C-alpha cells in the first residue's frame, strides 16, 4: 500500500497506473477529503 | 460501475474522485492495457 497526493497522482498518471497493473495499490491523498485507493482489475474481481 | 478513459480521467481526476467519494467505483480504461479501479477507502477497507 503506496500513497501519494492528488497533484503527484495527476501529473504522474500512467506511471501510477503502470504500478497498479503490476500488483501494487496507490492510495490518493487529498487535504481534508477521504483518500481514493486504485487497485488493478484483477484484484478488483479477486474481492 | 463507471467507466472513462485514460485521457479524460487524467484531465478530471478531481471530478473522478469526487465521484468515488460519492459512492461511485470508477474503471479507468488504457488501450491494450489493463484498466484500473478507482474505490473510496471506505470501500477498499470493507473488503
Amino acid at each position: 500500500m503506496q500513497s501519494i497526493n492528488f497533484r503527484t497522482a495527476r501529473g504522474n498518471l500512467s506511471e501510477v497506473l503502470n504500478n497498479v497493473e503490476a500488483g501494487e495499490e496507490v492510495e490518493i491523498t487529498r487535504r481534508g477529503r477521504e483518500p481514493a485507493v486504485i487497485v488493478s482489475k484483477a484484484t478488483f474481481e479477486e474481492w
